[PDB]
């Protein structure tokens, strides 16, 4: 989502 690396340093959902 941001710390654990979501998809691109962001939710992107």
């Amino acid at each position: 989502l941001l710390p654990i690396v979501g998809n691109l340093l962001k939710s992107l959902l």
